[PDB]
């Protein structure tokens, strides 16, 4: 005889089993390490277990094998050596089946292959193709993560928040990571199958894909570094003119579309917490538990230097130059995964980051390196341990050059290395501070003993002083588009009553550091200091002044020097000050039911004293809307008036949503808003 065999279906309740129910449009995909029903249909006769010796095989690189667990065939039993497959059943014509894949098969594109022999001939075929991913619900696998809500924020939550502003008033921007939204999946499977690695050896990586440590690490370059085939093309200067300002990206989804649609070209401009957020879409969709974490005072881009010196005039203005300005704040990315290939207990959250840095040879990315690596100081654990380290622990000195030969050291107890190291939390919209798991706490043993593993034991305060204090206070919170005082208070605890010069200097900075023009100036050259009080200078910083040079990041930089000629003692205080943008109203008009139409309705209140023209509005959002929607406000804003539109979404999928909006315009460019939508049945 020979068998039939008349259809081959694949089930959806796989899609909800492997949690790729989204992922699962056609096209079965699945994760590793769990088993998936597949029924198979035959006309007339049904298996027959005596005659029929069918065997299963599956390949996937472009150079499958057996040896480079890129290929495995198997038989059919109902017994159970890993890529198994078994009768789970089998009545009337159809015959349903249970696979199994291993718990570290590589991930990619499989070829499902059917070996027929009903005696001696046969038919041997094709049944289908699957994406396998990476499991972090089974143990077996290196992504494994026990809490099951832990596995819903890192995996399977879309939406989420990258934080920004600064370390004294963080801002948390909202962010599509839309890693189910039709296509992303395919668009990062390319995103590997044109990586060097690949090019240079397809078998070999198509291999090592089964490691989520190499799959990490070819992800995360693949962003930036080395845009010799990358997605994003980084840009700094702060002219986007011909593409799109990094600020104003609300989400991963539309640089990976713009990316492949653009035959792979490096998508215009982006930054380093757009490459981490991109990189966390791509890791999120394939499965490695990943989120993005913003990193205050970060000492980037240094060679890695636990150590950085900066001479400034007599003003506090960093004379320096060719040196790399402490970054307001950097952004990288965590994911987790176990370690084989380190000495055991440094499995968990492996820091990566998609932002290239000059390093101690060239340029490239680093990562992954166990936290818990970085936190121990144990700098020689692979994978660029020493910049992380830096990244977060470097140390800096200021010194002020003499008008008369060398510099003197000054004063500075207002900066600081790794500051509210944060990421969004867990199943909930608040933030995070994870900085106890990359320093011990200051003072500690812990402390001493890290800053050892890493020859860093660079830090005996001067507890002495010479009995002044100064840190730049700003009152209360001031928007853009105002006038605002910030001050410079100066606290004296001692008995004499010096008189001394004050320099205070305030300039618009971009958020890497880059310092632009002074937009506030006041220089008293006879302060007087009574006993044991405290003075407060002003500095007005007007938006008239400011406005011309100010960035998307909406960052000015205040800094203050109070020199004492006697003592001949120099004081150092700077701070970055975060301007305000205007709240977006959001109302969500009708019934939030699935596949039904629904409103949106924004709102934005211009908060310059200019009007406000080429007004636009853009939304996004994985669940709310299958693609980005723009509307344009065709006439100006005038200073007082509000703006208002509404947008017509259709929700597909049911749950909990977050709606990204972003608003930009000729005098006020990439104000975020987001609102929190719970689609229901439709009934
Ligand atoms: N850069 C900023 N942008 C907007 N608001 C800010 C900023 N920095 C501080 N604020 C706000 O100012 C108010 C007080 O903050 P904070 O206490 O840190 O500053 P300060 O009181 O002026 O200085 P200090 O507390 O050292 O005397 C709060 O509303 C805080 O959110």
């Amino acid at each position: 005889e020979l068998v039939l065999e008349r259809c081959d279906l694949e089930l959806e309740t796989n899609g909800r089993d492997h949690h790729t129910a989204d992922l699962c449009r056609e096209k079965l995909v699945v994760r590793r390490g769990q088993p998936f029903w597949l029924t198979l249909h035959f006309e007339g006769r049904n298996y027959e277990a005596s005659v029929d010796s069918l065997t299963f095989s599956v390949v996937t690189g472009p150079a499958p094998s057996q040896e480079a667990g890129t290929k495995a065939r198997f038989p059919l039993r109902d017994a159970v050596g890993d890529w198994t497959a078994t009768v789970v059943d089998q009545q009337d014509c159809t015959l349903s089946l249970q696979l199994t894949t291993p718990a570290n098969a590589p991930i990619g594109l499989y070829r499902l292959s059917l070996e027929a022999s009903t005696g001696y001939q046969g038919s041997s075929f094709v049944l289908g193709h699957f994406i396998l991913l990476f499991n972090a619900w089974c143990p077996a696998d290196a992504v494994y993560l026990d809490s099951e809500e832990e596995r819903q924020e890192y995996v399977l939550t879309q939406q989420g928040f990258i934080y920004q502003g600064s370390a004294k008033f963080i801002k948390n921007i909202p962010w599509n990571f839309g890693q189910f939204e039709d296509g992303i999946l395919d668009i990062c499977l390319i995103l590997l199958d044109v990586n060097p690695k690949f090019l240079k050896n397809a078998g070999r990586d198509c291999s090592r894909r089964s490691s989520p440590v190499y799959v990490g690490r070819v992800g995360s370059g693949m962003v930036n570094c080395n845009d010799d085939q990358g997605v994003l093309l980084g840009r700094w200067d702060n002219n986007y003119g011909d593409g799109v300002s990094p600020m104003s990206w609300i989400g991963s989804v539309d640089i990976l579309r713009r990316w492949k649609n653009h035959g792979c070209q490096r998508v215009k401009y982006g930054q380093c917490w757009v490459f981490a957020a991109v990189a966390c879409t791509v890791l999120r969709c394939l499965g490695i538990p990943t989120r993005v974490v913003t990193n205050y005072n970060s000492a980037h881009d240094q060679n890695s230097n636990l150590l950085i010196e900066y001479f400034r005039n007599e003003f506090g203005e960093i004379q320096g130059d060719k040196s790399e300005m402490i970054w307001n704040f950097h952004c990288w990315v965590e994911s987790w995964m176990t370690r084989p290939d380190l000495q055991p207990g440094y499995e968990g959250w492996q820091a990566l980051d998609p932002t290239p840095q000059e390093k101690s040879e060239g340029t490239y990315c680093c990562g992954p390196v166990p936290v818990r690596a970085i936190k121990e100081g144990d700098l020689s654990t692979k994978y660029d341990a020493p910049f992380v380290f830096a990244e977060v622990n470097a140390d800096v000195v200021d010194w002020i050059q003499q008008d008369d030969g060398s510099v003197h050291k000054s004063i500075n107890r207002s900066l600081i290395v790794g500051l509210k190291i944060s990421t969004k939390s867990v199943g909930r919209d608040e933030r995070e501070d994870i900085t106890h798991t990359y320093k011990y706490p200051e003072g500690s043993s812990e402390e001493r003993e890290a800053f050892t593993r890493a020859n860093h034991l660079n830090k005996l305060a001067e507890k002495e002083e010479t009995g002044m204090a100064m840190r730049i206070r700003v009152g209360q919170s001031m928007n853009m588009g105002s006038d605002f005082d910030v001050f410079a208070h100066i606290t004296n605890n001692t008995a004499e009553e010096y008189v001394c010069r004050l320099l205070l200097c305030a300039r618009t900075v971009s958020y890497n550091g880059i310092l632009g023009p002074e937009c506030g100036t006041k220089y008293l050259l006879n302060l007087n200091l009574e006993p044991f009080s405290e003075k407060s200078v002003p500095l007005c910083i007007l938006y008239e002044k400011y406005r011309d040079c100010l960035t998307e990041s909406n960052l000015i930089k205040v800094r203050a020097l109070l020199v004492e000629p006697v003592i001949n003692s120099y004081l150092l205080a700077e701070r970055d000050l975060y301007l305000e943008n205007p709240e977006i109203k959001i109302r969500i008009l009708g019934e939030p039911k699935q596949k039904r139409k629904l409103v949106a309705e924004v709102s934005l209140q211009n908060p310059l004293p200019v009007a406000l023209e080429g007004c636009t509005f853009t939304v996004e959002g994985a669940g709310l809307t299958e693609e980005q929607k723009t509307v344009e406000i065709p006439d100006p804003v005038e200073a007082g008036e509000e703006v208002k539109v509404r947008m017509d979404l259709l929700p597909l999928h049911m749950g909990l949503h977050k709606l990204v909006v972003n608003f930009e315009s000729d005098k006020l460019k990439a104000v975020k808003g987001f609102r929190n939508v719970i689609i229901g049945p439709a009934l």
